[PDB]
């Protein structure tokens, strides 16, 4: 329909960016509704590689306005850095972007609290991106945080900023025994971008309701993935926002009765960055092969993605939590050449019990062992294939089995990192 | 349809409880999806008055299972107290209730932090219920909190509880200069109900998906109201959960594509408990009349609800944020006898600008003045009227004007506090 959601079905890095950039060809708006710059979406258009974080993946398209919904926690620092890079490449960011004055703000003290809490978690550290996302979300629900809107009044922004920092620095210095964050610096840094931000503000919910009445095509871009949802994820190894489809209404202001189609991105195999249960993790040659072939290295120490077999027990759970209406299989080609492929269809509980639904809290996962279904791999290359008929039987069978186990059709198939290396079986805007 | 949501369109106290108890006659399940015991829903069935908070309003009905979704922050203390009262009245609570092991826990230290933060807010205090709701929601998004699930392991519960309390008491004692909360007490108190809780646990999302496949009728009961939504509300004078319809998916685990009808409860006039902008507030005889007639006194100091004219600018905003499909007008009778009635149709900005959309942040509301539409009241009684034809023209006109301004039909009309003093024009389960 008009309103199509694009979220990750696993633990992030499913290939959301690419898919949004692809389908936005038909959208009037693309909307980010949760998370922050902890997200990293790489795009490759005809060879050119663009990496975004905070800015929505529809930015490289003209005649498509990008909106950062109130669900997004916003770092003006990161937003700046990200605007200049594209503005440099010749992308007219300032002209295609719009913000919601309801976005909380991530400031220096959040990144600091984030690092402090992680070092304090010690061995049980989460594996945070270190961008101050959780801290920002914490100030928000605690009703103490600043939001873009707060910048309309430079004078008040100052008064409020002082109280909040007073509280946080007390935490840091006295409790985490850490360096205090300089109030004046932050005040200055922020005040200097205050006018860039406030000028891109728009009442998003009103806008989204209008577009709904005109029939505009809206594409909501999710970040992270279903199993990192603060509620339904593998708490506490999870991100602090709702990554599931419900966060679209919550983080954008669009009534829930208005989501028309929910596209779940499904990477052909599993990965996980950070700590957390992963029943399907590989520590062998295959595990090695998937990483080298997937090229999931990270931006830095600790962002080297873990790999493993596609987990259908966990996917079926992303199916119900999101009322998915279609899957988009990405990275099918990373499996090329393997002798046999495998997919988890049940979990064997420590007590011998074989279940088909996933546990909730991370502790509840501690002893599950996957129960796979093994099937033949394929030697021929699937990389770059644009036609279905050009896919090897074994590959097509892998696809069909995913469709039988989950009950959801696979509508789009990505066969390469390029925007053009894709097969659109059924367009979400057409259903 | 099968899935009907019932949330408040204003600032809470619209009459949600009554309406849920009423319509659940046809539901298999009733689900709480956000908030805690800060909510207070009074029921009056054939004279008998039941006041609930944490337990869903479908509890007094047999053949209807009540579920407390993961969105609810849960106080085992309050749950207990609430179970015994009903169990005493003869209501078999333990047998009709089900919990989600994903609900965070509100423990002594949250109520303490809540009181401490409020006293520290000084003149800018929020007007919190003092039940530790915000603090509980803060531990959750900070990934440090305990959840019902944590109780499955008594031993671990202890280990985790210690770290969390260590952190909170440091805050209290050193920063809020307040009394520390005793770890051992809390450990003991909790451990003593641990087995009541864990025994009522159920995987709610899986359950809700099943019921969806069988066609069961599910009623989601919202707490508070649209304008107290942590995102879209009058921040910071707001509650710390998403009161808007999106919180249904987020707090229950039901895919958003599955909400069939959203019933917005609309009290015939406005009220607000706690601090916060209220453009339509009355400080005159009428203001006095609405309170005495409404009987919105509170449970204690500071719960005396503020009153004012129905605000259509603010209601139209609850309309888009929730994709409402019907209104339920309650307390129409409180207006009986008034000479003329009024409703806000626009806001006059300080700078003379007359807008039709509401501001976001509370500060953005500071100088708006309402622009009303005045119409004739009615002398005849509407209290207890069950038939539409028995309503006085002026009353019917008031109704129709609400329908023209908002574009949403008024499907149910409550004419008295009793479950039977209602007119069901169109049933949500029938649409
Ligand atoms: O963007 C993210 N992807 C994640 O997997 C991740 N964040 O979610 C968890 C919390 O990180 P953060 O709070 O920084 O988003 C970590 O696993 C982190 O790596
Ligand atoms: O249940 C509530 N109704 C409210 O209006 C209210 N809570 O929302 C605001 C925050 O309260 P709390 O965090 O306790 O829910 C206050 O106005 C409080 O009165
Ligand atoms: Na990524
Ligand atoms: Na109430």
């Amino acid at each position: 329909g008009n309103n199509v959601v694009v979220l990750g079905t696993q633990w992030g890095d499913e290939g959301k960016g690419k898919i949004v950039d692809l389908l936005t060809e038909r959208a009037k708006y693309v909307v980010r509704y949760q998370g922050g710059h902890n997200a990293g979406h790489t795009l490759v258009i005809n060879g050119e590689k663009t990496v975004l974080h905070l800015i929505p993946s529809g930015i490289l398209r003209e005649n498509v306005t990008s909106i950062i919904g109130n669900g997004v926690v916003l770092s003006p620092a990161a937003l700046m850095k990200e605007m200049k890079e594209l503005e440099d490449r010749g992308i007219p960011v300032r002209e295609r972007l719009l913000l919601s004055e309801a976005c909380p703000l991530i400031l220096d003290y959040h990144v600091a609290l984030d690092n402090a809490r992680e070092k304090a978690r010690g061995a049980k550290a989460i594996g945070t991106t270190g961008r101050g996302i959780g801290p920002a979300y914490e100030d928000k629900v605690a009703r103490r945080g600043l939001r873009v809107g707060d910048l309309f009044d430079k004078e008040t922004f100052a008064e409020k900023l002082k109280e909040v920092m007073e509280y946080h620095n007390f935490q840091l210095v006295n409790y985490y025994k850490a360096e205090a964050v300089d109030y004046q610096k932050v005040l200055d840094d922020t005040m200097a971008v205050a006018d860039i931000l406030t000028s891109m503000v728009v009442d998003v919910s009103d806008l989204l309701d209008q577009a709904r009445q005109r029939g505009d095509f809206v594409m909501f871009e999710g970040a992270q993935g279903t199993l990192l949802d603060i509620d339904h994820g593998t708490y506490p190894y999870v991100t602090s926002s709702n990554t599931t489809a419900g966060g679209v209404a919550t983080g954008s202001g669009l009534g829930p009765r208005y989501v028309d189609y929910v596209l779940g991105i499904l990477k052909a195999y599993s990965t996980r960055v950070g700590a957390g249960p992963f029943p399907t993790e590989l520590f062998d040659e295959t595990g090695e092969f998937l990483c080298k072939q997937g090229n999931e290295f990270g931006a830095t120490t600790g962002r080297r993605r873990r790999t493993g077999w596609l987990d259908t027990v966990a996917v079926r759970r992303a199916v119900q939590l999101n009322s998915l209406s279609g899957f988009c299989l990405t990275k099918l080609d990373v499996l090329d050449g393997l002798k046999e492929v495998k997919l988890c269809v049940a979990y064997r509980m420590p007590d011998g019990r074989e279940v088909t639904t996933t546990p909730l809290a991370a502790d509840d996962w501690k002893g599950v062992e996957p129960i796979y279904e093994t099937m033949p791999g394929w030697s021929e290359s699937t990389f770059g294939v644009k036609d279905r008929s050009g896919l090897p039987q074994a590959a097509l069978n892998y696809i069909k089995r995913i469709e039988e186990l989950t009950g959801v059709p696979i509508d789009i198939i990505s066969t390469g990192p390029d925007r053009t290396e894709t097969m659109i079986l059924r367009d979400p805007f057409d259903a």
